[PDB]
């Protein structure tokens, strides 16, 4: 049922998702295009990623752009569900083609409390620099977001 769980979790359909998961599915099952329920699911749906990660699914997956879910999560800033994937032990520290990692992107796009997160309660390399040479914080201050800049050199 893969097709069918990654489409209820991609519609941010909670009660649609435990139903389908009653049956005996591989929740790492790809869909119509090679994507997981985890993969596709609708950011702001915490649940829906708990369930998925409960019944095993791999959240260090990436898609062709090297993207995993944390990182669209980071990215957007649904704090909830990147610290669902990370109390699922997903890697905080992994990559996309660009050699971003999941502070970069939350830092590029002004999710202050996201950044403030990753910076104190995980082990979020700071210092990392991606493929053209550019920290998280150095993204934060190349798209004007000072206070993201500010809270990272505060401590960091």
């Amino acid at each position: 049922w893969g097709n069918e769980l990654a489409s209820a979790a991609a519609r941010g359909d909670l009660e649609q998702l435990t139903s389908l998961l009653q049956n005996n599915v591989n929740v790492n099952a790809q869909n119509g295009f090679g994507r997981t329920a985890l993969q596709v699911m609708k950011l702001g749906n915490p649940e829906i990623a708990r369930r998925l990660l409960l019944r095993g699914a791999n959240p260090d997956l990436k898609d062709r752009t090297g993207n995993a879910v944390i990182h669209d999560a980071a990215r957007a800033g649904f704090l909830d569900t990147l610290q669902t994937l990370l109390e699922f032990q997903a890697d905080v520290n992994i990559e996309d083609n660009e050699g971003n990692l999941p502070l970069h992107l939350a830092a590029k796009e002004g999710h202050l409390r996201v950044v403030e997160f990753l910076v104190k309660h995980t082990a979020s390399n700071v210092g990392h620099r991606n493929h053209k040479g550019d920290t998280a914080c150095d993204l934060a201050r190349l798209y004007g977001r000072n206070e993201v800049v500010s809270l990272m050199q505060a401590n960091g």
